């Protein structure tokens, strides 16, 4: 099974991906990184982090590498995929954060530089969209550029999985109460064409699109076109919760759906159950992909017709990157 | 002439801006006394100086038994029990009444005990006539004595209901509020009465929490008892909150059908607003409206035969609300 | 009689381009906005003077055309030009350019307005040693022949007020000072890249984060006598606007705190860039301002052992508006000469 | 004395119990008084907005809470004499609410039959201890203690060493300092102080320091010679404390640094970095102190000097993981 990997941008989820690599002592090995930002300034950056704390390894840098827990990491800095020197440390899976290469024929410069496969951590049009324990048996030996979907991807569809093999989803829509992130704004100024884009993150709770709107479908087919929805971008640093409100194809209790998705949590290591009273901070640092929080269902029922509320938590950075990882070490021994 | 002279109990966050949206609007109502369980010094303090609205528009000054602004004097009190405060000192004749501690017609009556003639409950206060102005404010008569503004999700949701029931029906809905922090939470995990969630630090979590709305909306508009729920998202904002409605509607529709019903509910509607534009939660922080919808967030998902659809609309919880309590107020003090 | 100048363009609608434009027409100022340059388009910059997270709703309409903004019913021409030297000012007659990009940041620079057609040239930001004016304490420096000029930063109009009131009615020996300041779009809104500052790169709404200013360093351009004898830095921390400024000094005198709020109460008379106050506001309660700069009489502390005495003396400002209002009284008085 | 009662299971309280347990201490939290009931005390020790899920497993039952299977009983006193600590022999009680910071109002944890007291806040004439500054000050016959603040724990690893090295003549510190639970979450009410009524989370707000009544008492050759204040901010905990000084001698920034380095080797209670970090980088710190080598600043002017120095501290865990060096040494006098 392939071993090494390379990882195209060391921004939030390229950082974390190294994190949650070193912690569940993956026989993975992270060889280079490609990134325009010095090797001084990625260190500093691995070793301090606002959300999760100190690294748990030892960090240090020279001027072309990173050396991280004794191991020598290649930091590369080309601005075009194609450049990247992949094939100098054997890097054969790419693990591509950078939000630039969304799509098979912009990741294909990865292969054409020398790896053998890209997972990409973002939704990247019509390619195998991946949730881990959702439908990673949709992947083969032949799969060479595969998407993980994002990180409300990956918290929607194991509460939508579970629904749907219970009871059918006829139709729903989400709405996920979603801490900001990157592509926001500190201060009101433009973010390019979004005008929502362009408001103080962290002053505001901003209307978004959500990734998983356009991701849903690849992952769960019998859902295509039945679902839609959004996000409200809040300030919190990360931690976020997902609301379902779906049409179910058949009537139901409380009691019936918080049974049906605690059994599908059950020996689930990507889908985690709650009935505590929890709040987003006791979410940061997940190993799930999503926490379904059976505190907060609702049945909404008169006669015939019945609207369910369902919810689960999810670490947006930390809890995807778990699933972005075990997708990646399934990837690997393909 | 009206039933003028006005007391407020309760000098909090929804008490003081009672007060700055009576001066603001140059309203016919005095405000004579106020109840509070602090000095005035620290209540001047908190009139004048107001992290979410600013430096007060009018003049402030403090005696030992008084608040004097803009140059008029309003009794204060410090009665911790409602049927000692001597309302009748200065002929206050409707209570506002903004503790929380009386959200009941039974607790509420302590005040026409001392004296006053009229209360109007800034909160959600069980079966007794629950007024959102401009949905439901012709309900009113004048017989009544003790009645409720409902929440400010109430005020939010019940316009947006209103038009979409009466266009299209509404067979079912549930809603959920992504909403200010306010002073029933915590700001620092501690405890905080009987709710665990409550305890949490508000400005550093997102927090499910319980809303009035859920209770209140079949008061305001009768047919639709039973037919929603919904819940609220306690978020780090300051003021300034945003309710979705998903709902079944009575007939097939689309985004631009939707839109230009509640677009004609807001015509001429002073509680009611509209909005195309792009705005975010700050942008409704003084707002003197109720609720505003958004039609720039209207989604309907239809697959066959059904139908959801989501309708979302803004309101500042503390500012907005209270033009709503204002308006009912003045109504009240007519009949 | 020759006209005062009365037509600005602004180059760069971020938040203080935003603002001068507000403070503007707050003030019904006899100077009007003809044009502005920045490479967002007018649809998008309508949006984000309408709208305004610190301070809500603008108060005069806005629209826009693929070319323009139309503000109070009054079109205000939108260029695109990357190069400052490539502005046409001259189609609309643009005089005095207040230059807000932060990429002009010298005379060298800035003098690209002058070959693009403009007359004068105001920098919202220090810009190395050229005539640097924070109003009613060295204003009476500008003259005629000053073509190029920058009104310092936010922090040195907070606390220039302050240390010519102590230099001039004690003397200051040497100081330094801290500002707890409100976040800025120069940092980060997430943990990652902001050139090469590593404090610059970490979160700003979820951290206390040490930061340079220059404010302190170069008083001299506005106070001459207090030239090298001012250090000091900031704290960034999370508030959206509104900062506070803290000076501990050496005094050339044996004072008490009475005699130095009173002091300072004076400087504060007639003086409408500099405030005072001994009510026990917070940060939110200068947001808005009009002052550059609020000296609290609250925050006053004398330490004395014998003959060794600090002084600390502490001013809010709002570092967005308040300075802005500096600006344009900067601005008006500039116009004229 | 192993025994040990928790008078306030707030923020500090709560973690005490955390720290205890995490150097696997031989003291024994036998008891806790506060006013709220076990469940929502087991609720708030399993979950913590600043420091994450719980280490150990929590229960309870309708008096007690069950920590890492142990049971510790919940008394629902109001006032500490009531408090019933001779029923599970509670020795030294660790005082937690605010309400008895003077020895004449915890002197009610002795005639309810406790042992010593210590005290998380500063307490008036009374012995106050900075660990790994004074700590040589305790003996077996202190009865009532302090442990001052956590500014003071901060401020004073980085006096003791400027003094020691350099003098200090006079100073004057302001820390930019975590908002607490003894501020406002929305505008209202808060006791008697202006500034405390004002909505924490979204303002600078001046305030008071634990530490300029406190330092005196620490360093005694000190007192009156130091002075400062608070600037309260909106983050979760996590400060940085600022000292500008006249000290008795010429410096250079490197010779601070130097001697401040020093002063924190071999040192459990101060650490160094020169590292550019920022106060969520302290947070869930084992330090009482930071000394932050790249903000120091020497300002001169002919024979004249200020010198700045600053530390980050976490005045939450790390001052605890003070209190609990002082307890342990404390318990064994
Ligand atoms: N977002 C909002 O804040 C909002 C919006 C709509 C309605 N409300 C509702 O209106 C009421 C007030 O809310 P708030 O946010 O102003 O609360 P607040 O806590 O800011 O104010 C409550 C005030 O009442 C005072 N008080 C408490 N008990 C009292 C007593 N027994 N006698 C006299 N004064 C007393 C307090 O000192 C404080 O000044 C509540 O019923 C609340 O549900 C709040
Ligand atoms: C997680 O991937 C990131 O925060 C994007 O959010 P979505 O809501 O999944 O688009
Ligand atoms: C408004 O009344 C206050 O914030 C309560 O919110 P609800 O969601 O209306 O209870
Ligand atoms: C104000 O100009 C801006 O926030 C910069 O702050 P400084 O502290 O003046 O550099
Ligand atoms: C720490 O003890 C608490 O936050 C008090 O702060 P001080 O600045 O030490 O009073």
């Amino acid at each position: 099974s392939m071993s090494k990997v390379g990882i195209n941008g060391f921004g939030r989820i390229g950082r974390l991906v190294l994190r949650r690599l070193l912690e569940v002592k993956s026989n993975i090995d992270v060889v280079a990184i490609n990134d325009l930002t010095s090797p001084k300034i990625l260190a500093y950056l691995l070793k301090h982090d606002s959300n999760y704390g100190p690294f748990p390894w030892s960090v240090d840098f020279t001027e072309d590498s990173l050396i991280v827990d004794g191991k020598s990491i290649a930091v590369y800095a080309e601005k075009e995929a194609k450049n990247i020197p992949w094939k100098a440390k054997g890097a054969e899976i790419i693990v591509e954060c950078t939000g630039f290469y969304t799509s098979a024929e912009k990741s294909q410069a990865h292969l054409d530089a020398g790896a053998k496969k890209v997972l990409i951590s973002a939704p990247a049009g019509e390619m195998k969209t991946i949730v881990y324990n959702v439908n990673d048996d949709t992947l083969d030996g032949n799969d060479t550029i595969v998407s993980v979907a994002s990180c409300t991807t990956n918290c929607l569809a194991p509460m939508a999985k579970a629904l749907h093999d219970s009871f059918g989803i006829e139709v729903g829509t989400m709405t996920t109460i979603h801490a900001y992130t990157g592509t926001q704004s500190l201060v009101d100024g433009p973010r390019g064409k979004d005008l929502r884009a362009s408001r103080a993150a962290a002053e505001n709770i901003i209307p978004h699109t959500t990734g998983a709107a356009k991701a849903i479908g690849l992952v769960i087919p019998e859902l295509s076109g039945k679902l839609k929805g959004h996000a409200q971008r809040v300030p919190v640093k990360t931690g976020s919760v997902t609301e379902l409100v779906s049409i179910l194809g058949k009537k139901v209790t409380a009691e019936e759906v918080n049974n049906a998705l605690k059994q599908a949590t059950t020996n689930n290591e990507s889908f985690g159950y709650t009935d505590e009273e929890i709040v987003s901070s006791d979410i940061i640092g997940s190993h799930f992909g999503s926490v379904f929080d059976a505190t907060q269902t609702e049945i909404t029922a008169v006669g015939d017709l019945q609207l369910v509320k369902t919810v689960a938590w999810y670490d947006n950075e930390y809890g995807f990157v778990t699933q972005l990882i075990r997708t990646l070490e399934k990837f690997a021994k393909l």
